[PDB]
């Protein structure tokens, strides 16, 4: 079965164990839930084709030792994500595509800009100024609520759908 390595990526609380455990567990994140490091594993149909989607929900330390740097260099495509309210996670993506690229010594790596919590109303970065980040960098923008669950099949589903063209 086609295996997908998926990373997901951006600053403390955006919410990227939110979007992972709701599309694995259908469900929003709570207390209970790991706040380490964790991979999650599940079978899913995407355009009719049977896959297994392995998802890194990172955590941790921020840190660049060799091993970091290579453990990173393995995942296929990254969710780079930030949160609508928080114009800090907005600008510190450059930084989290900047290691992409230095790791993966390449442009062309599968991503996606995914901005979270859509769902709020108090909004600080606009559609417009994240699909000007996206159009920079020449990767999709998609507005996601882990909690309501919008967009989230659509921003994992594209990501696997640049990887699999990638692979081709
Ligand atoms: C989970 C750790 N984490 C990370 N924080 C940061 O930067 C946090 C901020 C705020 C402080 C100053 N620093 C610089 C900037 F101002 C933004 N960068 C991270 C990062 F670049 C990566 C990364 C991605 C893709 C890659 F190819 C590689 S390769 C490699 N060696 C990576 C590393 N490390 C790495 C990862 C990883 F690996 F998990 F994906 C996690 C990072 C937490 C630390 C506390 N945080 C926070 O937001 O505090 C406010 C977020
Ligand atoms: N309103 C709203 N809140 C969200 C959403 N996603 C996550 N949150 C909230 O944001 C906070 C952090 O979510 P979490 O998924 O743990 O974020 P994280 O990026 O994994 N944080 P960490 O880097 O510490 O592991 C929690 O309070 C959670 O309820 C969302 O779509 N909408
Ligand atoms: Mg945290
Ligand atoms: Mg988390």
């Amino acid at each position: 079965m086609t295996e997908y390595k998926l990373v997901v990526v951006g600053a403390d609380g955006v919410g990227k164990s939110a979007l992972t455990i709701q599309l694995i567990q259908n469900h929003f994140v709570d207390e209970y839930d790991p706040t380490i490091e964790d991979s999650y594993r599940k079978q899913v149909v995407i355009d009719g084709e049977t896959c297994l989607l392995d998802i890194l929900d990172t955590a941790g330390q921020e840190e660049y030792s060799a091993m970091r740097d290579q453990y990173m260099r393995t995942g296929e495509g990254f969710l780079c994500v930030f949160a609508i309210n928080n114009t800090k996670s907005f600008e510190d993506i450059h930084h989290y595509r900047e290691q992409i690229k230095r790791v993966k010594d390449s442009e062309d790596v599968p991503m996606v800009l995914v901005g979270n919590k859509s769902d709020l109303p108090s909004r600080t970065v606009d559609t417009k100024q994240a699909q000007d980040l996206a159009r920079s960098y020449g990767i999709p923008f998609i507005e996601t609520s882990a909690k309501t669950r919008q967009g989230v099949d659509d921003a994992f589903y594209t990501l696997v759908r640049e990887i699999r063209k990638h692979k081709e």
